[PDB]
DNA sequence: TTACCTCAGTGCCGGGATGTGGCT
């Protein structure tokens, strides 16, 4: 699977274990942690399996340890040193104002408060051209889009049962439901 | 009743969370 050039690192990562065919909780497990358990120990032992623990900015110290469970991905999948490490999102070295969390990705820092830890939404309107997770939900600040006759993200109460893609890792469709194929101040918001 | 006998720091404080070691 190639990267999209605005793709998360966790919906990257669920393409890949689902294009191989390893769609299964145990063979996700499996095809992860263990196959880098035999490269190395500490590939694995710095890798938790649940997919929100699986970001930098969730990490603590071990760091590097990660890291290099993402180098043996590099070389797995025929990449380049630093194909994933451009999509990642880092501790920033900067504080922000009165020693405050910042989160660093390639160039950006948003400040740790406008994470949207939970409940991402979703847009059917583009979800239907290419589906994977992408980047820019995960912002507190963005409500609606840009294109698609704008209007709102499709929010997590889809059909009686809150969604999101890391408790429940589709993207179609989640749990109960079905594929989700279901005011003019926004857009402007939406340029973050 | 009586007689006898001695030398730019620092110090708490809450709370949700990452990670680990033992049992099955």
């Amino acid at each position: 699977p190639e990267p999209f050039a605005d793709e998360a690192l966790e919906s990257y990562f669920l393409r890949l274990s689902q294009e191989n065919g390893f769609e299964r909780y145990r063979i996700f497990s499996g095809s992860v942690q263990d196959w880098l358990h035999t490269t190395d120990h500490a590939a694995a032992g710095a890798f938790p399996l649940e997919l929100s623990r699986l970001n930098i900015f969730h990490a603590s110290r071990s760091s590097g340890l990660r890291v290099r469970a993402l180098q043996l991905v590099d070389r797995l999948t025929d990449g380049a040193p630093f194909r994933l490490l451009q999509l990642a999102l880092c501790h920033s070295a900067i504080s922000f104002g009165n020693h405050y969390k910042a989160v660093h990705r390639s160039g950006v820092d948003i400040p740790l408060s406008f994470i949207r830890v939970h409940q991402i939404p979703c847009c059917p309107d583009c979800l239907r051209e290419s589906a994977y997770v992408r980047q820019c939900w995960h912002f507190k600040p963005y409500v609606g889009c840009h294109r698609h006759g704008g209007r709102l993200i499709y929010s997590c109460p889809a059909c009686g049962e809150s969604l999101n893609y890391l408790a429940s890792e589709s993207i179609n469709h989640c749990q109960c439901g079905f594929d989700l194929r279901t005011p003019d101040e926004i857009q402007l918001s939406a340029l973050a």
